[PDB]
């Protein structure tokens, strides 16, 4: 769907910048440091899962650029491997938000974070 | 969910990119200049549908800048009137897409994009 490849890093960064919104707002939620409304965060997570499908076809070869590392294309398993484990975490906050436990999505939670920091780590460039 | 004004700017230009790749990249696909799949296009016309609820809570007073004009905030009855005028449009976008019927599809296509450039005429700085 994008005409140059500037086309396709813009549509990936701005898929990142919405997850990291949906999924950084539940933050204080996690901590405890603002209320947990079950119904809120259901509704939350499910709009973050429809956004966390969305970057990875926007790394289509020949795409480089943006802080992409090269690693993307070349090693194109083992990058599959780490979106699709993110999405797998994803699930499982999915789950925790829709049983409307909070001890499980705390947990969920953290193992997301720690999957976008995995996959930033090897695949997307320093400042 | 901002920090500061600048993060809803950023967020809601972030969910504007997404709206006009999910959109755009069916034109070809209502012209005819490529396949008509209805799967295809449900499913992506459902990503659309996620992502065009998203820019309106990033516009939550105060919240002036980019290009943005002020109007918004002013008269908040009147914005609210023509995103959730374009949210049906999107309603029936769905519907068509949702029925497989590509001539529906065609239709709302067009009443969608005319939703976009009317909220934009009014409520949107000239570059
Ligand atoms: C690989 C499987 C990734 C996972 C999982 C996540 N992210 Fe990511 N992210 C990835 C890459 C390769 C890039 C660079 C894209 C480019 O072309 O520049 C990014 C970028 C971001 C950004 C920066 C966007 C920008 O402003 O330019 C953010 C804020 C970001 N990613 C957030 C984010 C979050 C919150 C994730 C988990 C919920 C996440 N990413 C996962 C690769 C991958
Ligand atoms: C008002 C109810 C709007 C409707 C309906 C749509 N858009 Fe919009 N859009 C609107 C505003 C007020 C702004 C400016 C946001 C800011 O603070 O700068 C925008 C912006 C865009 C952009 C530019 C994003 C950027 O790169 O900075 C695009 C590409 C865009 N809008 C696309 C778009 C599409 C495709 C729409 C219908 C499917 C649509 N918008 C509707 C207000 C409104």
């Amino acid at each position: 769907q994008f005409a140059k490849p500037e086309d396709a890093v813009k549509y990936r960064q701005s898929a990142a910048t919405l997850m990291a919104s949906h999924f950084g707002r539940m933050t204080p939620v996690v901590k405890g440091q603002a209320p947990y409304d079950a119904a809120q965060i259901k509704a939350n997570v499910e709009v973050l899962k429809t956004l966390s499908a969305l970057p990875w076809a926007a790394f289509g070869p020949g795409t480089e650029g943006g802080d992409a590392r090269p690693e993307i294309w070349s090693d194109a398993a083992s990058f599959k491997q780490k979106q699709q484990a993110f999405q797998d975490n994803i699930v499982k906050l999915s789950a925790a938000a829709d049983a409307g436990d909070l001890d499980k999505l705390r947990a969920a939670f953290g193992d997301v974070g720690a999957s976008c920091k995995a996959c930033h780590d090897a695949y997307r460039k320093k400042k």
